[PDB]
């Protein structure tokens, strides 16, 4: 193992050698430890609170799930009980005829996901790109610097010649650099999985990169008019840590689609950072805080370009998998045989593969699937062993669907339709609404100014007039925060790194004009183009629903909230100042 990893340790040992040792105290269970070096401890135990959501939300102020969101531990302590929690851990290896079953459907996945896209290589200028408008940090400085450039250049040669020199996954600007070099190494390389959109739903039938929140619940609506048994969407408790040896080597046969040059690369990211990885990761130690170094040849590394893209495809081939095994194709005598039959796999999948795909809708690790019958409930054999068990369920107990898309779980949201006053139909995208009023109360951190703020929080606003406008207290909580921040204050930072958020509330533009764009002109489920002029005209979700996804209609405290809001608006104004404000209310 050392072979692929030891330049790197190397290099780390070097740079540390007065603080480097072995502490065997150590508490790597399926790790390999290296060794540790002392750090400055990083992080923070608590989340820093939004002064202005939180003025503007008072009844919040007694809510629990908005308390704990709040909370949040980062320092080397809550990294290293996550760590143990989750991270530490071995999956038993797939049976011989679960992987030859995964092998055959993982060739025929790729080729169906290439039939009219070609791999490619991503390059500086895209890197560039994306750093600028993300940062409109010190990442547009290093790509601003040529120096920066010449570190990649370098690390680029060792990857052509198979080794690795610094490309360590995280847990001085030479090792900020170094980080993001192997960030744009690894987008180089894999980057053309997003770039390009292999999982859109046109190009991978089951994928919906690109769709966006607004879409998510028409695409289950649409998957609920095929034919067939119920809708599934069982969770997988850490399917990153249940990311394989072998997933890992069928994930890599993308390369065989590859031109020279960028195999080569797309070979050398695999082989030396996800089939092999380099790991810091801070510890607390009687004497202060260290940095571990450690490694493992599988599990997949959450924080990396490939991630979304890979965790999508595996989670498909899986689910085909499964299906196979509800229709009876795949035997638990099938799964123990090595000598397993290839024609009946190739048979189901160049025939019924297209359709079967259709019948879902997949988001890295999140799944809804529509099978033909509800044989599908009890097919838990090939799951369990590709090592993707269930959260919180015994291994063996049959999964539970749903008989209407309205109560499916996807992507930490359910979908609900709703009859405009007009008589179209809308099909909106909901969570529980305390998970919405803590995350909007949650700033992105320390040492921030009150415009600052107050722009964060107008931007939390809009995503809700424009995604959450259903929920009662949500479209008054957003008036309140709008009419108290001013109107020509630019909404700043984010509200979601989501990859379903298309941040189209991040405008100064007219609300009601940014929500007839996405929900009427823009809206493909929507045939009749006619505007909404007014938000009165702008649905709600019926009382007793909004009552069950959280909202606080018909209490006492809420009641009081809404007739005192013009108060605490007033208040954020004064402590703002002089600018130009706009009544919302
Ligand atoms: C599936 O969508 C999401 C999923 C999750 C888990 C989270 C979240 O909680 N993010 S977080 C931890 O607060 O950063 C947020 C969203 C979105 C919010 C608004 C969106 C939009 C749009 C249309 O353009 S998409
Ligand atoms: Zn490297
Ligand atoms: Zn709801």
């Amino acid at each position: 193992n050392m072979d692929v990893i030891g330049e790197r340790i190397k290099r780390i040992k070097e740079e540390h050698n007065s603080t480097w040792h072995y502490d065997d105290e150590n508490p790597y269970k399926t790790w390999a430890y290296h060794g540790s070096y002392e750090v400055k401890a990083t992080g923070s135990a608590s989340s820093m609170i939004n002064g202005v959501v939180k003025l503007l939300t008072k009844p919040w102020d007694v809510v629990p799930m908005v308390t704990q969101m709040a909370m949040t531990d980062t320092t080397p302590f809550g990294q290293q009980r996550v760590f143990k929690e989750k991270v530490d851990t071995r999956t038993p290896r797939p049976l011989p005829g679960t992987r030859k079953v995964m092998e055959i459907t993982a060739e025929w996945l790729w080729r169906t996901l290439g039939r009219n896209k070609r791999p490619r290589l991503c390059t500086r200028e895209e890197f560039t790109k994306k750093v600028r408008t993300n940062a409109a940090d010190s990442a547009k400085a290093a790509v601003e610097d040529e120096e920066f450039w010449k570190l990649v250049d370098r690390e680029r040669e060792l990857h052509k010649l198979g080794k690795c020199g610094s490309c360590v996954y995280n847990m001085s600007r030479a090792i900020w650099y170094m980080w993001l070099g192997v960030r744009y190494l690894e987008f180089e390389a894999l980057g053309f999985l997003n770039e390009d959109h292999w999982f859109s739903r046109e190009n991978s039938y089951s994928g919906v990169e690109g769709e966006g929140l607004h879409k998510l619940g028409y695409i289950l609506r649409d998957i609920s008019k095929i034919p067939g048994g119920a809708m599934y969407a069982d969770d997988t408790a850490g399917w990153d840590t249940r990311i394989t040896e072998d997933d890992l080597h069928n994930e890599e046969k993308i390369i065989q689609q590859m031109d020279p040059e960028h195999r080569q690369l797309a070979n050398a990211i695999f082989k030396l950072t996800y089939q092999n990885k380099v790991v810091k990761v801070q510890r607390p130690t009687p004497t202060g805080t260290v940095m571990d170094i450690i490694s493992r040849k599988d599990q997949r590394g959450s924080g990396q370009v490939g991630t979304y893209g890979l965790n999508t495809f595996t989670n498909m081939e899986a689910q085909l998998v499964r299906q196979m095994e509800g229709e009876g194709v795949l035997t638990k005598a099938d799964l123990e045989n090595p000598h397993l039959l290839e024609k009946k796999i190739t048979q189901w999948l160049e025939t019924k593969g297209v359709e079967r795909l259709k019948r879902m809708a997949i988001s890295g690790d999140d799944c809804v699937v529509k099978p033909i019958d509800d044989r599908f409930a009890n097919a838990l054999l090939a799951l369990n062993d590709m090592g993707k068990v269930r959260k919180d369920i015994p291994q063996w107990q049959p999964s539970k669907g749903w008989h209407d898309w309205q109560q499916v779980p996807f992507c930490s949201h359910h979908f609900h339709e709703l009859i405009m006053k007009d008589g179209r139909k809308l099909v909106v995208p909901c969570r529980p609404q305390d998970e919405l009023i803590g995350r909007a109360r949650i700033s992105q951190g320390a040492g921030w100014s009150l415009r600052e703020t107050a722009c964060l929080g107008k931007a939390y606003a809009q995503m809700w007039s424009l995604m959450y406008f259903h929920r009662r207290d949500l479209r008054l909580a957003s008036n309140a925060i709008c009419s108290a921040v001013p109107v020509h204050w630019v909404p700043t930072s984010r509200t979601t790194w989501s990859i379903h958020a298309h941040h189209q509330w991040m405008t100064t533009e007219d609300m009601l004009t940014v929500w007839n764009r996405v929900w009427i002109e823009e809206n493909p489920w929507m045939e009749d183009k006619t505007p909404v002029t007014t938000w009165e005209n702008v649905p709600y979700l019926g009382k007793r629903e909004d009552q069950w996804c959280g909202s606080l209609i018909g209490l006492t405290s809420r009641a009081t909230w809404a007739q005192n809001i013009p108060t605490a608006i007033q208040q954020v104004r004064s402590l703002i100042g002089n600018e130009e404000f706009l009544d919302y209310m």
